[PDB]
């Protein structure tokens, strides 16, 4: 169970211990195609790689390839695509995989510029007037409006594809202030903003998997989607005891390398849903405890 495990845990100070257990245990597939010479400009960072049997394929017959892994997670019943940061040549393949994917959200973990450094390109539009056409896959991406919170941002996109002029809205959540190798600001803070992903309808099974990503696409966006699974595995139940943080985080990482890339982060997942699940069963209230904690104003 859970709470008793993590005072366990935080009693004997051994989360880097349990959380190198999880690496070592962590599964390991080839990603040869992202391996390939030809790709070589469309991989961000060069120890962070889809596996192949996961990898999600873009809809082209010149090169396929995207850094971009599909988290099917069968017990649970959810899906999310976990990729990187989009690059300066990998836009118009991150939006193709939007469009082909039939994703309705897209969750974004990181800012642009994050160290001195730029983390990932600026894929968006950041002024309605100044709409993206990406040629290279014939798409169209303008921003619609803009809700600017404390420490997140959510956008309404329409996307259009060129060829057949059908149009599609994409809501993009954008949580600012989640460093690299960091942990949220509190519990609340990330639940609010991940029941604000859940309460746009983003994460519905009629809709194409939620986009997830960072600069990486494994460590906040690993957080993300581990928190988010074992509150649905626990609310199908209704019954918290029933979920194997742990296992569940090993479960993910047969389809994507290295999620959660800190103890602390692991950490944090087990503060997260054992918060979250006061929601779960049954005390509604708590959520808007978590949005006044949150600040968000
Ligand atoms: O950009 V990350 O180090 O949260 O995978």
């Amino acid at each position: 169970e859970m709470e008793k495990e993590f005072e366990q845990i935080d009693k004997s100070g051994s989360w880097a211990a349990i959380y190198q257990d999880i690496r070592h245990e962590a599964s390991d597939f080839p990603c040869r195609v992202a391996k390939l010479p030809k790709n070589k400009n469309r991989n961000r960072y060069r120890d962070v790689s889809p596996f192949d049997h996961s990898r999600i394929k873009l809809h082209q017959e010149d090169n396929d390839y995207i850094n971009a892994s599909l988290i099917k997670m069968e017990e649970a019943q959810r899906s999310y695509i976990l990729t990187q940061g989009p690059l300066p040549n990998t836009c118009g393949h991150f939006w193709e995989m939007v469009w082909e994917q039939k994703s309705r959200g897209v969750v974004m973990l990181n800012r642009v510029m994050e160290k001195g450094s730029l983390k990932c390109a600026q894929y968006w539009p950041q002024k309605e007037e100044k709409e993206m056409i990406f040629e290279d896959t014939n798409l169209k991406l303008t921003l619609i409006s803009e809700d600017i919170k404390s420490y997140y941002t959510v956008r309404q996109l329409e996307l259009e594809n060129l060829t057949t002029q059908e149009t599609r809205e994409i809501l993009h959540f954008h949580y600012t202030t989640w460093a690299d190798f960091g942990v949220p600001e509190s519990p609340a803070s990330f639940l609010n903003f991940l029941f604000k992903v859940r309460e746009s309808g983003s994460l519905s099974p009629e809709h194409g998997p939620v986009v997830v990503h960072c600069s990486a696409g494994i460590g906040r966006s690993g957080t993300f989607c581990l928190a988010d699974t074992c509150l649905l595995l626990m609310d199908k139940r209704k019954d918290p005891s029933s979920v194997d943080i742990k296992k569940v985080l090993l479960e993910m990482r047969k389809f994507r390398m290295g999620l959660i890339q800190t103890a602390d982060q692991l950490r944090f997942s087990y503060l997260a849903v054992i918060e979250g699940a006061k929601f779960i069963m049954g005390d509604s209230s708590v959520q808007d405890q978590w949005k006044e904690l949150s600040h968000e104003d």
